[PDB]
């Protein structure tokens, strides 16, 4: 398949062929996309991917590179049929991972674009630092969350994690080696932050850090009304500047069946916790139950103080009376809390499975209207194996010059939802049952008015890629032209036909 002359490369040395390699970057964490690549690229160094991209950006048969994190995208974006897959992972060899911590100075960490998370974590605690704005799981490299937006529960107060970047190294798909920011090559900086994959290869990223905290108080709330609910997440992403307040912010769906038919215990929930929770679901018949879960980061405060400070805006909440569910751990112990969820889903033979999952942006003017539809109507009877997130955000803490999307409103209202059906196929039989949920929920949204945004979007027309992209398409149609001429980056996007 590939041009014999690739072989004759100072860099073929770095070619993995067989088909042991090959497999392992043929499918995703969805496992519903199978397409194994013609090799398996294992670079040293930046520079490496920069000659297999010029390799193939000027030979006579160009060939799809794509970049593989950790392969934790679901509709075959890292994968490269008829191409080659860059094992991100081998620019690992080595120490990847500078905190600049030096007094008369802003503190940073510069990261390899193939560094997890939750190395980059280790590395800035033994400096007292951390990054400001984390994902729900640590085990995603810097350059593949980055290639998105990276959403989390600090997200409403720092931005995401785009918003937390003070400079990128970029591959361009000519093979060109560009470092960029704000200040310079800041069209390159700004495309490819949200950008995936389609500008370049992140190769490094300095972080924006913070001083760490030692541990967390941790707390679910339970609502059994979507509109208390919604009142109480925007009233805790709404008072930024409050002493009294939480530095992390989420929410959780549970249809009613998931509770009743569910497990004994979850690693949150013991058994007693969810005897009482199924008990609150069916008081006057079936209901979902909403959670918010709520994050305060201390230091060296006492425990009594940590007590009196949750008990004061606890205090203003209105949660079901009785049911605060609180957790005590380390900063570490909270950042990797899914982790733990993994480990328990691996030894039950529950991860290992189809995820067809959808992440929405919802307007906040229309968040009653589609629980409505949604989780009233079309999802009121299911039972998915999986869970369902559901929390606002600020658009101030946004920058819409970068390519990640945000929904667009009449009336530029600053807040909106994260709607993530995170759903698991059990049986590869259960497939069929939650696509046709994804694409109900679509279809409910276009039919009400509801314009909403796919996050970690997947089309597979042009014209589901310039809906999505709206006012950008045509700048993000220009700088494509310009850093990947030949359009060979992360095909599996499948925003750009080869040219
Ligand atoms: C599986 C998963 C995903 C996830 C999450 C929890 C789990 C269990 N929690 C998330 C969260 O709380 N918030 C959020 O913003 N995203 C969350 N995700 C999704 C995840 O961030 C993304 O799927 C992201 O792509 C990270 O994935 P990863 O490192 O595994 O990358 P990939 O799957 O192999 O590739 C995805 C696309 O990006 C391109 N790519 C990969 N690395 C690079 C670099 N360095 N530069 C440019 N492009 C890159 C791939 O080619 C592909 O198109
Ligand atoms: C697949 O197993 C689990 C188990 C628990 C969670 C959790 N508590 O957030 C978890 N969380 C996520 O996957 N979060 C996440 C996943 C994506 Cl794709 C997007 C966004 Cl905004 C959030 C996953």
């Amino acid at each position: 398949g590939l041009p014999g002359d690739l072989f004759g490369l100072g860099i073929a040395s770095r070619i993995r062929t067989d088909s042991n390699s090959t497999a392992k970057a043929a499918t995703d964490f969805g496992q519903m996309v199978r397409a194994a690549p013609e090799a398996v690229f294992h670079p040293a160094t930046p520079a490496d991917i920069a000659a297999l991209v010029r390799f193939s950006a000027t030979s006579a048969a160009p060939f799809p590179v794509a970049p593989r994190g950790q392969g934790h995208s679901w509709r075959g974006q890292a994968l490269a049929p008829g191409g080659v897959v860059v094992d991100m992972g081998s620019l690992g060899r080595g120490p990847r991972i500078n905190v600049s911590a030096a007094t008369g100075a802003e503190p940073f960490v510069d990261a390899g674009g193939e560094q997890l998370w939750v190395d980059v974590l280790r590395a800035t605690l033994r400096h007292g630092l951390a990054p400001r704005v984390w994902t729900d799981y640590l085990r995603l490299t810097v350059g593949g969350t980055l290639s998105n937006a990276g959403i989390g529960g600090q997200a409403f107060r720092h931005g995401p994690q785009i918003a937390n970047v003070h400079e990128l190294d970029v591959v361009t798909g000519t093979g060109e080696m560009v470092t960029c920011s704000m200040d310079v090559n800041s069209d390159l900086f700004m495309a490819a932050l949200g950008g995936l994959g389609q500008f370049g290869v992140i190769t490094r990223a300095r972080i924006r850090l913070e001083p760490a905290p030692k541990r967390v108080r941790w707390v679910r709330l339970a609502y059994t009304d979507v509109a208390t609910f919604t009142k109480d997440q925007e009233f805790l992403i709404s008072n930024r500047t409050s002493q009294v307040g939480f530095d992390y912010v989420e929410g959780q769906v549970q249809l009613n069946r998931s509770l009743v038919e569910g497990p004994k215990s979850t690693p949150f929930f013991s058994g007693a916790d969810l005897a009482r929770l199924a008990g609150l679901a069916s008081r006057t018949g079936p209901t979902a139950i909403y959670y918010i879960e709520g994050a305060m980061y201390y230091t060296e405060d006492t425990a009594i103080s940590v007590d009196k400070k949750m008990k004061a805006l606890l205090d203003q909440l209105s949660f079901e009376p009785g049911f605060p569910f609180t957790k005590d751990v380390t900063f570490v112990q909270f950042l990797d809390r899914v982790r733990e969820e993994e480990r328990v889903l691996r030894s039950a033979g529950a991860w290992e499975v189809p995820h067809p999952w959808l992440n929405l942006f919802v307007p906040r003017s229309r968040i009653l209207d589609f629980d409505d539809g949604v989780f009233k109507a079309l999802l009121k009877d299911a039972n998915p194996a999986g869970i369902i997130l559901m929390y606002p955000m600020n658009k101030d803490r946004w920058d819409d010059r970068m390519t990640a999307m945000t929904p667009a409103t009449d009336d530029d209202d600053n807040v909106f939802y994260a709607v993530s059906f995170l759903w698991s196929a059990l049986s590869a039989d259960d497939v069929p049952q939650l696509e046709r949920w994804n694409k109900a929920v679509l279809d409910f949204c276009d039919r009400s008015g509801i314009e909403c945004k796919q996050y970690l979007p997947h089309y597979t027309s042009q014209d589901g890629w310039r809906r999505h992209f709206g006012a950008k398409w045509s700048r993000i149609a220009e700088l494509k032209a310009r850093y990947d001429p030949r359009a060979l980056l992360s095909p599996g996007q499948r925003i750009f036909p080869v040219p």
